[PDB]
């Protein structure tokens, strides 16, 4: 465990070895779960990178949060994707926040605390368990076989999965920067491990 | 009776099927009313919706709140249709008030709390008092019929209804989400019946 | 006399027999006027119409506020006209004040508080005292002879002529809405006559 | 001497025998000036202008600030012209600010409180002692053979000369209309002379 | 030693003798360092510009922070050069930031106090402690050989230089213009030498 406040992962340079693995004390498959971190990078303008990679044994998409070029960001679950349409996109530090839910397959993504429409995806799902989350890579097996053209460069950090599907409160919340509690991956009770060309550096978003 | 306060209705896939009626607690035939809502969608740049449909035995488009393609938005009140233009539009929760007086034909039209012109429609006409009233779908029959081309996919909630003219004063009010007493349709007594793909969640717009 | 505060007339369709004629207690001719009103409309961007027209038994344009299609605001004194460039024109109620003066010809033109550039027109010209004041449609004869294409299609209210020069804190102080004390036109003191289908409803302006 | 507070000259009409003479009360050739005023016109899209012109017995330009068409502010000190680069011109009363030195060459250029870059214009030269100075025409002669094409249409005022350069916090405070002493022109103490049609009616400007 | 709190260097005309050489009290070789300045120029729409040059008897590009025209700011160290994207540039005095870091490459690059990406360039380099800054001019030998089209036109000032990397709040400090302790360059302790059309004058930004 490690207390990584004010603090953000760095990814300088294009690479296909530089990656951080999170490991998540998860027992039981999750039937909803929400993801808030924050990202900046400067290849929205260039080509298309990978954000918040997690994959199982059997789907190494299982949840991807990708970004794809002159089209948007790109949320898929289980191998299907939907879209979220960015019609103009800004040179800044940006905070991101995806929730599901399989009862339902409602899908919502926050930018900036704005939230967007939402959207169904995968009713009835079932997320595993076990799985290998790794950032600024995308995986397209079980923790191996990385991607020069998927990778990403620049900084990431305050990332936050929970269990469950947030509130538009606590997500207002979480994008205020106040006090939270997650329970599947903690910013503040991080498991990390670095491999490759990944400095830990502070964070220039307030 | 349900208290709907902070809450609102869900139609994440485009089908027909898909649909919610609100029963109100009309006996007299209305010679004024004005209806204030707030919903969410995307498909402001793709086609056309439906947003508040009211239908009689007689006439299945008796009040019905359309979104045209490039035009804007359409208010219609016993077959003949009123056009209110919409330059630019934006992706972002927005809030429509529709108001409507037969000794006059004047139609109020408020965007976001900003009044539009007003515009004369339908003098001397008489509003029918049974009708069924569906969010998402416009009909062109009696509660049935549907379509899935002017069907509506996104949030939608705050719907209220009165059986009178408002003055800006309270239309203000409206917008500013102060207390009120709506006596037609009101979202905290709501009597609602839902068929379909409809999830009731919690509102994204403050 | 009425009490018009925080009422406003409507004409809501396009047509030629709709007017409301204003009786002013004049028995001077002036020697200096200040003409302060608020109208909304959305003609703006479709063709012309008449704002403030006031006709004399010898020139039926002797003091006339027109819109000029893709050109903006005309103010014409005696016959002679001097045009005021209005690069974009937005879709908002407007509030326009305009002043002239004999002995100098200066004529000052505010929009929404902003004044604009001061021009001559008809230095040492006398304008009559008996009149008839029209709003919503622009006269061509003493009265009569209206126009469908010169008509004006909206709201109007919080006309007030003075007999002088108003000073710049004092054109402030009106756009403010504070008290303020006219004695040729007042809107408080009105003497108005409906003739047409023109309606009076709350003003939609704050 | 006049105290001409909250007043300034009005030039409303285009043409060639409107102008007013400063008189200045300079006895020793100045090694250093800062000249700040006020106007309002219109013709900024239209043609060039002339605003502030100071001519000796030798040099019709010897101090003059023109407005060049299609290019901005036009700056000349002895006859040798630097530019000012203005891509987008509003309609909207605005301050210059203008300081010069001999003993360096350093031109200051204030639009609104904005500085402006500094320039290098006519090192070591010495600026007359005696003078006319002519508010709205461009001189070419010594007080005469005046220009319709260089005149300006306009208001004008807060007209202030000093003999030295002024410091920044000098200058924001001039632009922020607190209190001040000129010694070589004072809007508070102006000598003036009035010839042609020019008329004294209060500013426009706050 | 001189305090020039409030005062800055003035390059008003191009040429290629105008420089000032800034010395610094530096024994050791620098393994990171952060330069902080303010400029102010018009030249960056129309040719390229040095603003801060650091050369030793090895390399004339040591340090050098360059500005690419149609390409924004050029930040170099050790011959190999990175690129800052500048879409759009503003007629206005802006504050950088440069930073860098031996040990893991990492170059930071501030704009009026808004970070950019962290990039990475030469890792492991070590940079020369004896050197000659020059400002204004762009330097390819050892403060010699200088460069007419490679020379600065405009002000500059508030060049302050660490040998450590600064952190973001230290960072926001000096954007706001609090208190600080440089130990390389001190704009408080300078040890400067004009050779030169250079002119000390007071800052024209707050
Ligand atoms: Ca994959
Ligand atoms: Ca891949
Ligand atoms: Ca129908
Ligand atoms: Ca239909
Ligand atoms: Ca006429
Ligand atoms: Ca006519
Ligand atoms: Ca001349
Ligand atoms: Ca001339
Ligand atoms: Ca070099
Ligand atoms: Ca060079």
């Amino acid at each position: 465990q490690t207390d990584m406040s004010r603090k953000a992962f760095v990814f300088p340079k294009e690479s296909d070895t530089s990656y951080v693995s999170l490991k998540a004390p998860l027992t039981k498959p999750l039937k909803a779960f929400t993801v808030c971190l924050h990202f900046y990078t400067e290849l929205s303008s260039t080509r298309g990178y990978s954000i918040f990679s997690y994959a199982t044994k059997r789907q190494d998409n299982e949840i991807l949060i990708f970004w794809s070029k002159d089209i948007g960001y790109s949320f898929t679950v289980g191998g299907s994707e939907i879209l979220f349409e960015v019609p103009e996109v800004t040179v800044a530090p940006v905070h991101i926040c995806t929730s599901w839910e399989s009862a339902s397959g409602i899908v919502e993504f926050w930018v900036d605390g704005k939230p967007r429409v939402r959207k169904s995806l995968k009713k009835g799902y079932t997320v595993g368990a076990e799985a290998s989350i790794i950032l600024g890579q995308e995986q397209d097996s079980f923790g191996g076989n990385f991607e020069g053209s998927q990778s990403l460069v620049g900084d990431i950090g305050n990332v936050n999965m929970w269990d469950f599907v947030l509130s538009p409160d606590e997500i207002n919340t979480i994008y205020l920067g106040g006090p939270f509690s997650p329970n599947v991956l903690n910013w503040r009770a991080l498991k990390y491990e670095v491999q490759g060309e990944v400095f830990t550096k502070p964070q220039l978003w307030p």
